[PDB]
């Protein structure tokens, strides 16, 4: 599915993700809105490594799901990639935490470096109720 902005919004909070391990709801929507303009069924597949990025996040299979197909690759998530392809935002609203337990949190993607950090914000939650 595509959420509309505020839906998505409304759905990341209930989920946990408002300051979770320091990122405020708006670096969350800005990092969906670069990586898959809010789209749960997005994939792109990188020649360059033989990887693939899956769903709302773009969550790379190299480290984090497993597709079978992605040479030396694990899988910190514990889960298939398939479930990052999911309507439902659940399991990869889990992921991405995982992601930022690790050292770089979002600097992990780069998209949010390009079009996030160092930026206001402020606009992707306005009017949202959160
Ligand atoms: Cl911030
Ligand atoms: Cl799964
Ligand atoms: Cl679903």
């Amino acid at each position: 599915k595509v959420f509309e902005r505020c839906e998505l919004a409304r759905t990341l909070k209930r989920l946990g993700m408002d300051g979770y391990r320091g990122i405020s709801l708006a670096n969350w929507m800005c990092l969906a809105k670069w990586e898959s303009g809010y789209n749960t069924r997005a994939t792109n597949y990188n020649a360059g490594d033989r990887s693939t990025d899956y769903g709302i996040f773009q969550i790379n299979s190299r480290y984090w799901c497993n597709d079978g197909k992605t040479p030396g690759a694990v899988n910190a998530c514990h889960l298939s990639c398939s479930a990052l392809l999911q309507d439902n935002i659940a399991d990869a609203v889990a992921c991405a935490k995982r992601v930022v337990r690790d050292p770089q949190g979002i600097r992990a993607w780069v998209a949010w470096r390009n079009r996030c950090q160092n930026r206001d914000v402020r606009q992707y939650v306005q009017g949202c109720g959160v």
